[PDB]
């Protein structure tokens, strides 16, 4: 599923991401924009053999099981395929664990490089939320 900007903001708020760990909804929408272009089915293979899955490009080396990332963990206790669903529940629940791991949203390198410090409120501007 390719979400619209405000559609994804509303789904993220519905699932308790707005201001989760202090990160406003615009931060989450901005991260999703540059990680996946709002596409739940986005996947991207990393140099190390791990793979990033879903709207927030959650990585198989720590967070989900894809059966093909040697030495990895599955800390969200989910198959990585669950991160590709049109329903974003699994991605949101896992992202809550990631953002709580110590480094906040810096775990998403695209958030650090393209959202952090910017006018992230623009990402939810005009949305009925
Ligand atoms: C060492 N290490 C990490 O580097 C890491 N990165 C993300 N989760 C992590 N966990 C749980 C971890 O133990």
């Amino acid at each position: 599923k390719v979400f619209g900007r405000c559609e994804l903001a509303a789904a993220m708020k519905r699932h308790g991401l707005d201001n989760y760990r202090g990160y406003s909804l615009g931060n989450w929408v901005c991260a999703a924009k540059f990680e996946s272009n709002f596409n739940t089915q986005a996947t991207n293979r990393n140099t190390d053999g791990s793979t990033d899955y879903g709207i927030l490009q959650i990585n198989s080396r720590w967070w989900c099981n894809d059966g093909r990332t040697p030495g990895s963990r599955n800390l969200c206790n989910i198959p990585c395929s669950a991160l590709l669903s049109s329903d974003i529940t699994a991605s949101v629940n896992c992202a809550k664990k990631i953002v709580s791991d110590g480094n906040g949203m810096n775990a998403w390198v695209a958030w650090r490089n393209r959202c952090k410090g910017t006018d992230v409120q623009a990402w939810i501007r005009g949305c009925r939320l």
